[PDB]
């Protein structure tokens, strides 16, 4: 049987993928250990993260100089990059360029990481969340502002099932098996949802939510994005660079539905520095943003404030979807793999490459050509 | 004549310098628009920066991802690069690739600027300060922790004539005519100089000195240096990496004397991101901490806790040295430059080149070849 990208996911510079037999590969920046191969080279192509051969690694997840993955068999997740700030778990600051296993989560069962720029959120099957890194700005929900080193459990999710994290920058939010939504940690573009421009130490409860319950969440750098159970999307946060999708430039405080995409049911979204992608249900793919380098992927480099249909050889449906801070990657029904945006660091996987503005495919993670 | 190069700058992956002719040049990382060409593109050798040409620029000032420029008898101060958080002082996030004249600044005699990761500084003839950017741990001195993206007043000074500033990743540091020394902002690694690991909103005066006046200070990202009257010098802050330079790996709260430098006369400093240089006023240039990618310029890649010299050609004496984050410059008295480091992004300037660990020089700006 030919061998299939199972998961992706983008960085701010670097990609990551899993793919069939268990293999992880990346590509991209390298500079800080990102790619975890050793050394700290840019790699335009997708190159085997041999370290990992044999883990049974089955997840990766990408923050913006660091990735993590797990392994179920193994019971270890693991975690490789810049280490300022404690953002690997392993109880120092040191970078790694190689991955290592975190110690303190060896044996939980893991549902669902998420990674921020400088912070990460481990979600377990019985719904508890733990979290570690840069917590300045409270986006640990620890309760303080104190950076931790290592993985913590959130006190405040106590009684709590959560269904999934996400996390920016330098702020993080939650959905609840119930539906229930949270914001936490730096909010000064109104990115948590709770009607100011205050952070928050611990977890939030959002109250304006259409009287919706939502059933995921995702974060780009200083904005929001969720989905309810009626496949509605909501935006919150920055609108600068229109990735609020609103077709204007303002800011929200609390979640805003985006009305354009009200007749589609949104199956996934990614949230990146500057732009938005959302997933129909019916395997269409609309993105919005900043676009300078091509990363929204209409054939242009002009910014888009209402979200926009990213078109793909022979119409083929989209599976995934994931942003990084300048590019842009996705998985279609047919087993292809494609890459947009930025391709300096090597991001878009394609070899030595011009930036390019509508998607590219992935020769070497493709059936296609 | 090849022109002299009168000042020399290094930011986290740029490079900028100021020639005779009021020509300034910048390479290195040109992603977030820092090197000023109206284009995104790193460059691997200096290049003019046209739309300064006739601008009669007198300093130039790299912070990690961003540029200022002043201008004396225009009475204007200039910046570029990474918008956010208001860096570049204009009222607004924008990034620019082109320099633009903050207009908060119009007409005002400057002093010194000093540029640290997101926030600025600029010093004035009167030795007033006033300070743009981010401002979460209280870096900007200004009493609270909202960024700022204009230029505001440090109401703290007043009365108090500043000699120079300078700033890290999120803190800052001065020393008035005086010879008082004082620190501000983030404070979690002991950096401040104050004797604890907490923040400090407002200037607050360093109160253990060595019985001594200082008379001038420099920032690395998470560490600080200081020149005594006597000529002695003071590190304080992180040493994960040795970049205090006491010989261990130890922090110090408060600045510590380095003694090992206690025979010669220090006259200039500067701190990089986990690295340190100091020229002694017979223009022997010691460097140390950091030397994975051979910043150190000491010929090898071991890391170095204590003062090693920067060997150069003929043992040409140092006149000016400037630390990146993961790259060093220099000028000799000879007038030539010299770079070595990480040299991905093109930060060394001598063409398309794999990474140094000792001094290789700039032929484009340089006598000798
Ligand atoms: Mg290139
Ligand atoms: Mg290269």
């Amino acid at each position: 049987p030919p061998r299939k990208v199972l998961i992706i996911s983008a960085g701010a510079s670097h990609s990551v993928a899993l793919l069939s037999g268990d293999i992880v590969c990346s590509w991209g920046r390298g500079e800080d250990g990102q790619l975890g191969h050793g050394d700290a080279e840019d790699r335009p192509s997708p190159t085997q993260l041999s370290a990992l051969d044999g883990h049974q690694i089955v997840s990766v997840t990408c923050g913006a100089d660091h990735t993590v993955a797990y392994s179920q068999s193994g019971m270890e997740v693991y975690s490789w990059g810049w280490g300022d700030f404690g953002r690997l778990g392993h109880g120092n600051s040191s970078d790694l360029f190689t991955p290592l296993p975190i110690k303190a989560l060896h044996g939980i069962r893991i549902k669902q990481i998420a990674c921020g720029d400088s912070h990460c959120l481990a979600v377990t099957m019985e719904g508890e969340v733990q979290s570690w890194g840069r917590n300045q700005n409270g986006q640990l929900g620890l309760g303080d502002t104190e950076d931790s080193l290592v993985p913590q459990k959130i006190q405040a999710f106590e009684g709590i099932r959560i269904k999934m994290v996400a996390a920016g920058a330098e702020h993080t939010a939650a959905v609840t098996e119930d539906g229930d939504l949270y914001g936490w940690g730096w909010g000064r573009y109104g990115n948590l949802g709770l009607g100011d421009r205050t952070d928050r130490l611990v977890p939030e409860r959002v109250t304006s939510t259409g009287g919706e319950k939502m059933s995921m969440v995702a974060c780009g750098w200083r904005h929001t994005i969720s989905v309810s159970y009626s496949g509605a999307l909501y935006t919150y946060g920055w609108s600068k660079y229109g990735q609020l999708g609103h077709g204007d430039l303002e800011d929200h405080l609390i979640p805003h539905k985006l009305e354009a995409l009200s007749n589609s049911f949104i199956s996934q979204i990614s949230g990146g520095w500057r732009h938005t992608m959302a997933l129909t249900s019916d395997g269409k793919l609309y993105g919005w943003g900043w676009n300078k380098f091509g990363q929204v992927g209409v054939g242009n480099n002009l910014d888009q404030c209402s979200p926009v249909q990213v078109r793909f050889p022979d119409d083929q449906k989209v599976v995934q979807v994931s942003c990084g801070w300048r590019h842009t990657l996705a998985v279609t029904e047919r087993n292809n793999v494609f890459a947009w945006g930025r391709g300096t660091n090597g991001q878009l996987g394609i070899g030595e490459s011009v930036d390019r503005n509508f998607p590219k495919i992935i020769e070497a993670l493709s059936v296609d050509g």
